[PDB]
């Protein structure tokens, strides 16, 4: 679990969005596993606007942060789950690092700010949904 709080927005994994997120929907994209909802309070986070390919993510299943090298956002095949049919997830970045079911929502950050959130993984890999291209989050 986990979310990004920037301005009057809350960014969460679309498959983990609550009834309240859907009632305050701003934008959602099943192909990216992202959903953005509006908030009444001002958020605590800053979004990176860069092309960094190294950073640090939070891994809830270890209660620890790990440094990673990740691939640029791209279209990657994701096998069927209880949440989605088998499909290509877009804007996804992969890294070698631990992750297990329950780790979605952990933040990935570089020196410029928030880069993305954990969205898939397995077998010693971790996949992150990028948010750096969502320029409208800053207004
Ligand atoms: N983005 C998606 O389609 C995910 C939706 C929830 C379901 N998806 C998964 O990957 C579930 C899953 N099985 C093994 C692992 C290991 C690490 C992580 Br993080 C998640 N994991 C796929
Ligand atoms: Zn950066």
């Amino acid at each position: 679990s986990g979310a990004i709080y920037v301005g009057n927005y809350r960014v969460v994994n679309r498959h983990l969005a609550t009834h309240n997120d859907w009632a305050n929907l701003v934008w959602e994209d099943s192909s990216r596993d992202l959903l953005v909802s509006s908030t009444t309070a001002q958020g605590c986070d800053t979004i990176a606007r860069c092309d960094c390919q190294t950073g640090v993510y939070y891994c809830s299943s270890r209660r620890k942060h790990y440094p990673v090298s990740f691939s640029k956002p791209s279209l990657i095949f994701v096998e069927a789950s209880e949440y989605y049919p088998a499909r290509y997830q877009s804007h996804l970045m992969l890294a070698v690092g631990h992750s297990e079911p329950g780790d979605c929502g952990g933040i990935l950050r570089c020196q410029h700010g928030v880069v993305g959130i954990v969205s898939t993984g397995g077998n010693g890999l971790v996949g992150f949904a990028d948010v750096r291209d969502l320029l409208w989050l800053d207004e």
